[PDB]
DNA sequence: ATCGATAGTCTCTAGACAGCATGTC
DNA sequence: CTAGAGACTATCGAT
C-alpha cells in the first residue's frame, strides 16, 4: 500500500456515506480510469457520474499530496460545485473558489485541496502571476465541450495549454458530453478516455405537432392527441415539474402568466411572492411574484441574481410547479423535471435560425428526475414544416462536432499578449509553437503565422509589445494582460485618455466605446437619445455625423453612457429600467460590467497622467454622486441610506456615531444597528 | 366630412466571464 | 438563409 489503495478505499467508504444517501455510478472501467494518475476525457450525458468520478480524482489527488483545480465556465456552477465539494472537508480536505465575482476567505486558499473557479478567472490567476496556481497537480477542466463556442472555447484551449506547459506532470482530467469527436478532445489531451450515453432516468423524446404527440420509446412510438396547456397540467398533477424553454423573454414571460392559471389552481406559495419581491418591485419582478403566487415562474437574465436562486430553489422544493426559460438555465444550473417541453427549435441569431442539435439534446437532458421518475420526457413542439428534421435530425440526430474556434484576429489577439507577457513566447516563432499544441491546431494542422504575426503587429502599434531583440511587453501590455481586458478595449482608453480629459459622460461614454463593454438597444422611441447626444457631443471623446454609417452603432454607446450617467447620478432604479427599456438583472450586469472596465479605464489613466476619471471607478460600484463615497464605503450603507443620511448632515463614520439616535430615526433601528455594530469594527 | 375594421407592414428578439476587495433597501 | 407575435399603418368603404 504505497498510495492508490489507500485513496481508493478511502473514497470507497465516502461512497458509502453518499451511496446510502447520489445513486449509483456502475462500470468501474470508468472508476479504474479515475485511480490511474493518467490523464482522462469523460464523456457522459448527465452531469451525474462525471462530477462524483471527477471528485474522487481530486481527492486520490489529494491524498497523494496533490492540488487539483476544478473549472467551471459560469460563476454559479462554481458555487453549485463549491457548496458541494464542502462534503470531501470531513476527511480533512480544504476546499475552496476564486472567481471574480466571489472568493473563499474561509482558508487560505492557496492550501486547499480542491480549488473551484472560472475559466476565464482561473486564466487570469496566472496572468497575475497566482503563487499557488504553480502546485496545482490535477486540472479538471467541467464542460470540456463548450470547446466548440465561438466566446469560450479559445480560453479553454489557452487555459489547458499553459498549464501543461507549466507542469509536464500535471494530470488534466476533462469532463464533456457526448459528442462525435470527443475522442479528439482525449487525443489532443494525451488522454485515456470512457464514452458512455448512459443516464440514471431513461428519456423518451416526443414530437408535437398539430394537436399530437408521438413518443419514442425505443423501437416503438406512441401517438397521441393533446394541446400543450394539458402536456403541462398533466405533470403537475404530479407534482412532478415541468420545463419549458422559450425563444425569447417575452414568450417565457407570456407563457409562465397563463401557465400560473393552471398552476394557481394546485399550490399558493405567497411566502414566496415575497423573497421575490423583496430585493426590487416594478412591472416585471410584480409579475414575476404574481407567477411564483400562483405556483408558476418565469426565468430569464432580466431576473435578479436573488430572484433567480428563490425561483431555482422553489422548483425543487415542489413550489414551483413550472418554470419557463430561455437560454439561462438550459446549461445553468441542476433543474431536474420529469418534463421538459422545447416550444421552438429557432433562435434569433442573424435571424430566426434553429439551434445546435446539441442545444436541444442539452435541454431534453435535464428531463428525469433521477430517484423520483421511472422516465423523463421531452417534447419538441415544432409545426408540419420541420417535423421530419425534429425526429429525424434532432430527436434521433446525432449532436453537432465540437469544432475549435480560437482561429480569430480577436481571440489571437487577445491571447497572444498574454502568452507574450507571461513568459511563454519570446518570438513569432516559440509564440507559434505555443499555438501548435491548441486544439485548433491538433484539429488542423493549419499553421498561424500570417494572422499571429499580424495580431502581434497590432500590439506593436498599440504599443502593448516591443521588438527590442525579441518579443517583449510594454508596461501598458502587461497592464492590459493583467486587467484581462481586451487589447483594443485598453487602447482606446490609452489612446483617448492621454490626449484629453473626460468628464462623467465622457469618460463613461469612453467605456461603451470599447469592444469588452455590454450595450444598450436603440428602439423606435429613443428619439431623446440622439437629442441628448447632441447636446453632449462636445463631452464626448468623438462625435459621427448622422449620414454615419456607424451614427446607430454611437447611439448605442450613448444610450449604455446616458444611463450609466443616471446610475451614477443617483436616479431610481426602476425608473432607469423603465426609461431604458430593461430590466433589473440588465442593469445590475451593465452595472457590474461598466465597473470592472471603469477601473482599468482609470489604471491606464494613471500611468498616462490623466486623472480626470479617478472616483469614478468607485461612483459606478455604488452608483451615487462622489459626496456620498465616504458614506458608501461604510458596510451598509447604499445609495439610498447613503442620501438619506448626508442630507440631514451625517456624512461619515464619525457622524454616523456621534448621532446613532438621529440614525436609527432616519434608516432604521434595525440597520442603524448594525452599521454602527459595523463600523466598531473596521474602526 | 368620421370613427372604424380588416389587411399589409414594421419592429423586435438569449446568455453572461473578467479587476478589486467585501456586503443595497 | 431556417420565425412568429404584437404594435403600427394604410387603405378602402359606409355613413
Amino acid at each position: 500500500m504505497k498510495v492508490e489503495e489507500l485513496a481508493e478505499s478511502i473514497s470507497s467508504y465516502a461512497v458509502g456515506i453518499l451511496k446510502e444517501e447520489e445513486l449509483f455510478p456502475p462500470q468501474a472501467e470508468a472508476v479504474e480510469k479515475v485511480f490511474s494518475g493518467k490523464n482522462l476525457l469523460l464523456a457522459m450525458p448527465t452531469a451525474a457520474g462525471k462530477t462524483l468520478l471527477a471528485e474522487m480524482a481530486m481527492v486520490r489527488e489529494a491524498i497523494k499530496g496533490g492540488k487539483s483545480l476544478y473549472v467551471v465556465p459560469l460563476r454559479a456552477l462554481a458555487g453549485e460545485k463549491y457548496e458541494s465539494f464542502k462534503k470531501w472537508e470531513k476527511i480533512g480536505l480544504r476546499i475552496g473558489i476564486s472567481t471574480g465575482d466571489y472568493e473563499s476567505r474561509d482558508e487560505h486558499l492557496g492550501d486547499c485541496d480542491i480549488i473551484v473557479t472560472t475559466s476565464e478567472k482561473a486564466d487570469s490567476l496566472i496572468r497575475n502571476r497566482a503563487s499557488w496556481i504553480k502546485a496545482v497537480s490535477c486540472l479538471v477542466v467541467d464542460e470540456i465541450h463548450l470547446l466548440d463556442s465561438e466566446k469560450r472555447g479559445a480560453t479553454l484551449e489557452i487555459l489547458v495549454t499553459k498549464m501543461r506547459r507549466m507542469n509536464k506532470a500535471l494530470r488534466v482530467i476533462g469532463l464533456s458530453a457526448t459528442a462525435p469527436n470527443v475522442t479528439e478532445i482525449a487525443e489532443w489531451l494525451d488522454a485515456d478516455y470512457y464514452v458512455s450515453d448512459w443516464r440514471p432516468v431513461p428519456l423518451v423524446e416526443g414530437v408535437l405537432c398539430e394537436g399530437t404527440l408521438e413518443l419514442f420509446d425505443g423501437a416503438f412510438s406512441t401517438s397521441r392527441r393533446v394541446k400543450f396547456e394539458e402536456l403541462v397540467e398533466e405533470c403537475v398533477a404530479e407534482n412532478g415539474g415541468v420545463l419549458v424553454f422559450e425563444s425569447t423573454r417575452r414568450g417565457a414571460e407570456k407563457t409562465a402568466v397563463k401557465l400560473s392559471a393552471i398552476t394557481a389552481k394546485y399550490v399558493e406559495n405567497e411566502g414566496l411572492e415575497k423573497a421575490i419581491l423583496e430585493e426590487n418591485e416594478g412591472e416585471m419582478s410584480r409579475k414575476l411574484a404574481e407567477c411564483v403566487r400562483k405556483g408558476a415562474a418565469f426565468h430569464h437574465a432580466g431576473l435578479l441574481n436573488g430572484q433567480r436562486r428563490v425561483v431555482e430553489d422553489a422548483f425543487r422544493r415542489g413550489n414551483i410547479k413550472v418554470v419557463v426559460a430561455t437560454p439561462t438555465l438550459a446549461a445553468g444550473v441542476n433543474l431536474p423535471a420529469r418534463r421538459v417541453i422545447v416550444r421552438s427549435l429557432y433562435r434569433f441569431d442573424g435571424y430566426s435560425k434553429r439551434i445546435k442539435v446539441s442545444e436541444y439534446k442539452q435541454m431534453a437532458g435535464r428531463a428525469g428526475r433521477p430517484g423520483m421518475d421511472e422516465r423523463g420526457e421531452a417534447i419538441i413542439i415544432v409545426g408540419k414544416r420541420d417535423r421530419e428534421i425534429a425526429v429525424k435530425r434532432y430527436i434521433f440526430g446525432e449532436p453537432e462536432r465540437i469544432t475549435s474556434k480560437l482561429g480569430v484576429e480577436t481571440h489571437l489577439r487577445f491571447h497572444s499578449l498574454s502568452i507574450i507577457c507571461d513568459g511563454y513566447a519570446k518570438t513569432l516563432e516559440e509564440l507559434e509553437d505555443f499555438f501548435a499544441d491548441t486544439f485548433f491546431f491538433k484539429q488542423n494542422e493549419i499553421s498561424l503565422s500570417y494572422e499571429l504575426e499580424r495580431v502581434v503587429r497590432q500590439l506593436e502599434n498599440w504599443g502593448m509589445v516591443v521588438e527590442a531583440a525579441h518579443l517583449a511587453p510594454t508596461k501598458l501590455g502587461s497592464l492590459v494582460s493583467r486587467l484581462y481586458i481586451d487589447p483594443l478595449t485598453g487602447f482606446i482608453f490609452h489612446d483617448v485618455l492621454s490626449r484629453m480629459e473626460l468628464s462623467d459622460i465622457g469618460a463613461l461614454h469612453l467605456i461603451c466605446r470599447t469592444p469588452d463593454m455590454e450595450r444598450l438597444t436603440v428602439r423606435k422611441t429613443d428619439s431623446w437619445v440622439e437629442e441628448e447626444a447632441f447636446r453632449l457631443r462636445k463631452e464626448l471623446s468623438y462625435y459621427p455625423s448622422d449620414f454615419s454609417v456607424e451614427y446607430d452603432w454611437f447611439l448605442s454607446e450613448v444610450k449604455t453612457a446616458l444611463c450609466l450617467k443616471d446610475w451614477i447620478e443617483e436616479k431610481d432604479e426602476d425608473e432607469i429600467c423603465a426609461k431604458y427599456g430593461i430590466a433589473p438583472g440588465d442593469l445590475r450586469r451593465i452595472v457590474e460590467t461598466a465597473e470592472w472596465l471603469s477601473n482599468a479605464m482609470n489604471r491606464i489613466a494613471e500611468e498616462v497622467g490623466n486623472t480626470s476619471v479617478s472616483g469614478l471607478t468607485e461612483r459606478i460600484k455604488h452608483g451615487v454622486k462622489e459626496e456620498l463615497l465616504e458614506l458608501v464605503r461604510i458596510r451598509h450603507i447604499g445609495r439610498v441610506r447613503a442620501r438619506k443620511l448626508y442630507n440631514a448632515g451625517i456624512r461619515n463614520a464619525e457622524d454616523i456615531v456621534r448621532h446613532r439616535e438621529k440614525v436609527a430615526s432616519l434608516i432604521g433601528r434595525g440597520i442603524a444597528e448594525r452599521v454602527v455594530e459595523g463600523i466598531s469594527v473596521k474602526s
